[PDB]
């Protein structure tokens, strides 16, 4: 029924962790073609009976925001490729030209007049302009979470299919910095039947040419029988641009960029020229450029040839087109006219090009080979590993995360109702989710842009996350208010959302105080929204003015609570120590709140003169020699002080923590009679090289392991509660902080370097798990694969993308670090794993950014530690190139990324206020998730359209029997449903009718798509 993804090791014809173990890594010096070598051919092997079919496909690759603004780009630069694309390509009936971001196409097209729109139309339905991928961006694969890919992709073909009524099924990766099996994965669930992609390792490239394994049918790395699968061209050279893609020799491709003869700058850094092509020296250029598309033939299977012909920001000028056009045509005129060449030239799309693969592939002219892994981490030459963007510009990597959510919990929230025009909920939605995709470009995510530019980026999330707060907040009001009483103003604020960790405590004094009194205004109502589809516990904190307050639920039952200080650390440059302060004018509550899958839950503060029956208060202390009082307003208990000690914490059932004397973690307990077990938090930092390659926002060349940081002696602050228990300490660069509430400790850093050029800080855990050389990462927030440490590459090789988890194992014991920020990470050694927190950079890393990195600011990072016996657990074999977490760590990292809502209450009373919203929505397992829930149709549509994504991830058996749970269906979860269709992911085509209106559930590892429609 569903395929096993643990017990049945695929068997495929390239397997990239088995190919990277047997494979050698030496850089030698192939000749013109610097990285292969001297590719042969036999002349006979084309002839009048067999030709070699040339595609020539012109394309433009334009970055939404890089060196310039997306606006800044978009004014001096595509805003003119656009318009004579569209003249010229309407002019030029045979000349084609492929576009990819649909960001800068919708900014152009609603810029354009009927007339123009109607010829941009025209071009497309003949074919001439083609769109590819068509993602509102070419996302970043080594950082972005699936959900965010899957997010931009909706959005550009959505745009596509309403204004071009066109929809892509072939896709174009020429720049993201290394490729990502998550990509084939959406894109065959969104109708693909083809993609392409450039930037893998040089040495990949060498290997797979020799055995013309460029062209090859990727599947996931699970995947048994291969219905996942792909088919996928890998460029064989260093770059895209037209000097690395007519052939193996740039000095000779070089001279076929028409653009490079000095009218517009541009040249050829191998010496030699374009010229012009005329009746004189038509034969010879011909004869030069068809050696080299036979040459670039030889690397791959069929007699049909891509030949990209393109570069950034490319096809600008109308000179730029006429002189590109018009030689090329010239070329095309004689080769195709002179048989002994035995090839047909024309310009083409990249569609094109696939079907007459496949074409020859259906006339028993090739078979492909079969392939499973991913392609990080990338290199372009030499030792130059492009690990350091996986932590570039942290403080937004971490931001994205939090959009991520704040996204998904606006659309769900506002999804349960339909909203009057006036409301413009379709509004904020669309600039929030058009703003997140934006973000997920590969300068973006990847923190690769300049210094305004990454501002330009910040900025726009801001308002993206705004727009969500709108949203959710007039959303909570209805949802949870009597519906004849319900009187909303749409531009008036029912709730401010509360956020205990964006942008987190010493990043922005941002969260409100519930402002409480006796003589003023007893009590508070508070909000909570659980956007997964199960019934969720979770600990939540507020602000409040008072110490004594008490929380009850709907029913006006009483919650258990917690006050706790509210401490904030401050670099104290009178004593010269990092050190914390408390608050004497506001306290934390913190209380289990219980909230119904996709849904509300209400509880009330209300203040008291004295200790409420029902809250307790945490005891604190501060180790450090020479300590100084530390007053805390009416809070209850003084805080104690002691010298520097190891302490060792234990909050409900949950484990045992014991903390070294400098307030980092040395050991885990996990029952009352089990053994203490090592796990060591420690920080160190690198280095960048003095001679020779510098680091900079992509690179990443350590000049060695790294170094402790040198802790002196450090203020350790201890806060002990019943609900909840910490162990904070300020570091040099980090205020670090473990948090314990029963299971598996948060770690909280507040990460500040500060003015600490060239430097890198990491966090490494130190453990006696024998884990050898193998570690997991996961890619993008979607699946684990198998890391085998390397000592054939160097260390920052060995690093790979984190985007939301690590783990190391051995027969007994794993360690799982959950994060909700993608950073860069490793184990470099058995039983460590370590995750960078930032890097600032001063240097340039000669790849065309031309600034280092040193826009630093304060970030909060946030994680999930699990240790874990795993020796009853079921996991793959040996040869496996999957891993898969556990109930425990998988629930962590929704912990982390889609946590509990929090809303306040705005105004002092809130009349016809309701309990509770969605306690009849059905519970369903924990490893299924509603990823995405979607209104499709504005109000006045008489059918009212609901996309759901639902995912199912695979959890280890560990022999929990964990029972129970009711199915989901998402088609009945609005009234008056008259229809449900299974769709591709991005909602866009209808694959199956489905019966009784039923969306049955999907198996482990599968993601499904589901539109509701309902009479209205
Ligand atoms: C939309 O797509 C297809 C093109 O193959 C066509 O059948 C349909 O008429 C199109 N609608 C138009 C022309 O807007
Ligand atoms: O970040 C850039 C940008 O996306 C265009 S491309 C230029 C070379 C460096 C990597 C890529
Ligand atoms: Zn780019």
């Amino acid at each position: 029924q569903c395929q096993d993804v643990v017990q049945d090791v695929p068997n495929v014809d390239v397997q990239m962790l088995e190919l990277y173990d047997r494979m050698s890594f030496k850089d030698i010096d192939g000749g013109v073609w610097k990285q292969g070598w001297n590719i042969k051919y036999d002349p006979l092997k084309y002839n009048a009976h067999h030709k070699l079919k040339v595609f020539v496909v012109p394309h433009s690759h334009n970055d939404p925001g890089w060196i310039q603004t997306f606006e800044e780009y978009y004014q001096h630069d595509t805003k003119h490729i656009l318009s004579n694309a569209l003249r010229h390509l309407h002019d030029n009936p045979e000349m084609k030209f492929i576009w990819a971001e649909i960001s800068y196409f919708a900014r152009f097209y609603h810029d354009l007049g009927e007339n123009k729109k109607l010829q941009m139309k025209s071009i497309v339905k003949n074919g001439q302009l083609e769109f590819v991928t068509g993602g509102w961006v070419m996302p970043d694969e080594a950082n972005s979470h699936w959900r965010n890919v899957l997010l931009q992709l909706t959005e550009g073909q959505t745009w596509l299919k309403q204004f071009m009524n066109v929809t892509p099924t072939a896709s174009w990766a020429i720049d993201p910095f290394g490729h990502s099996p998550t990509m084939p994965y959406i894109l065959q669930k969104s109708g693909f039947k083809n993609m392409l992609i450039q930037r893998t390792h040089y040495s990949v490239k060498k290997e797979l040419a020799q055995q013309r394994q460029l062209e090859f049918l990727w599947r996931q790395i699970w995947d048994n029988k291969g219905d996942t699968a792909l088919f996928t061209h890998m460029m064989p050279f260093y770059s895209y641009d037209i000097p690395h893609t007519c052939g193996p020799d740039p000095k000779v491709c070089c001279q076929f960029d028409f653009k490079r003869m000095g009218s517009f700058g541009l040249s050829c850094p191998w010496k030699v020229p374009p010229r012009t092509i005329s009746d004189q020296n038509v034969a010879a250029r011909s004869d030069l450029l068809v050696d080299q598309w036979k040459k670039k033939a030889e690397l791959y299977r069929t007699n049909v040839l891509l030949i990209p012909l393109g570069d950034d920001f490319r096809f600008k000028q109308n000179t730029e087109w006429d002189v590109q056009r018009v030689n090329y045509e010239r070329l095309f005129e004689h080769i195709n006219s002179q048989a002994h060449f035995n090839v047909q030239a024309q310009f083409g799309t990249l569609q094109e090009y696939f079907d007459a693969v496949h074409q020859a592939e259906r006339a028993g002219q090739a078979e492909f080979p079969t392939l499973s892994g991913d392609f990080f981490t990338y290199a372009d030459r030499s030792d130059n590993y492009w690990s350091g963007y996986y932590t570039s510009r942290p403080y937004h990597k971490r931001m994205d995360r939090v959009l991520m959510h704040y996204v998904r919990a606006a659309e769900m929230l506002s999804a349960w109702h339909s909203w009057d025009g006036m409301a413009r909920i379709e509004e904020r939605l669309e600039q929030a989710r058009r703003e997140l995709s934006l973000f997920q470009h590969h300068d973006g995510i990847t923190g690769t842009a300049k210094t305004h530019v990454v501002v330009d980026y910040e900025q726009r999330m801001q308002e993206a996350l705004k727009a969500c707060q709108m949203v959710m907040q007039q959303s909570v009001y209805r949802l949870l208010t009597k519906p004849s009483i319900y009187s909303p103003d749409f531009s008036f604020s029912y709730f401010t959302l509360d956020d205990s960790r964006w942008p987190g405590s010493g990043v922005e004094d941002s969260r409100t105080t519930i402002i409480l009194g006796e003589d003023i205004l007893p009590s508070k109502h508070v909000v909570m929204h659980n956007t997964l589809p199960h019934w969720r516990e979770q600990l939540v904190d507020f602000y409040v003015s008072s110490p004594f307050v008490s929380v009850t639920d709907l029913a006006n039952n009483p919650v258990e609570a917690q006050v706790s200080p509210v401490w904030s650390w401050h670099h104290d440059t009178l004593t010269k120590t990092i050190h914390p302060q408390g608050s004497t004018t506001k306290y934390r509550i913190i209380f289990k709140a219980r909230v119904p899958p996709m849904g509300l839950a209400t509880y009330v503060l209300t203040i008291s003169d004295s200790k409420p029956e029902h809250t307790s208060y945490a005891s604190n202390l501060l180790l450090r020699k020479n300590p100084t009082s530390l007053p805390l307003g009416q809070y209850p208990e003084d805080v104690k002080f002691g010298d520097p000690r190891e302490i060792s914490l234990r909050v409900g059932n949950g484990p045992t923590l014991a903390f070294s004397e400098q307030g980092l973690l040395k050991s885990i307990q996990l029952t009352q009679d089990s053994p203490h077990v090592p796990v060591h938090f420690k920080f160190l930092k690198y280095g960048v090289r003095s001679h020779g390659d510098r680091s900079g926002a992509y690179l990443f060349l350590p000049n060695g392991p790294a170094s402790p940081v040198e802790l002196g002696q450090p203020v350790v602050l201890v806060t002990k509660g019943k609900l909840e228990s910490s162990v904070s300490v300020g570091l040099p660069s980090v205020v670090h902080q473990t948090i314990m509430r029963g299971g598996a400790p948060e770690i909280r850093n507040l990460v500040d370097i500060g003015s600490l050029d060239n430097t890198e800080i990491v966090m490494r855990l130190e453990t006696h798990i024998d884990s050898g050389d193998i570690f997991y990462t996961d890619l993008n927030g979607l699946q684990f694969i198998k890391r085998r440490r390397l000592d054939k590459l160097p260390l920052q090789a060995n690093y790979y993308p984190i985007p939301s988890g690590m783990f190391i194992e051995d027969a007994n014991t794993r360690l799982t670090l959950l994060t909700g920020q993608p950073l860069g990470g490793s184990s470099l050694a058995s039983g460590e794993l370590e995750i960078m927190q930032d890097r600032r950079l001063a240097s340039d890393d000669e790849r065309g950014l031309g600034q280092g990195v040193l826009d630093n600011k304060p970030v909060l990072h946030i994680y999930r530690l699990v240790l874990e016996k795993v020796n009853n657990c079921v996991r793959p074999s040996k040869l496996h190139p999957a891993g898969y977490l556990t109930s425990a760590a998988h629930k962590a990292s929704q912990s982390l990324l889609d946590p509990l809502d929090k809303f306040i209450f705005a105004e002092n009373e809130w009349i016809g206020a309701q309990g509770q919203f969605g306690g009849d929505h059905p519970s369903a397992r924990e490893d299924l998730d509603v990823s995405v829930m979607r209104r499709l149709t504005k109000s006045s549509a008489k059918t009212q359209r609901v996309g759901y994504v639902l995912h199912r991830t695979n959890l280890m058996q560990c022999g929990t029997p964990e029972e129970h749970t009711q199915k989901l269906d998402v088609c009945h979860l609005l009234p008056n449903v008259a229809r449900c269709e299974r769709t591709t992911l991005t909602f866009l085509q209808n694959l199956e009718h489905l019966d009784g209106m039923v969306a049955p559930e999907v198996c482990p590892m599968e993601t499904a798509a589901y539109v509701s429609s309902h009479s209205s």
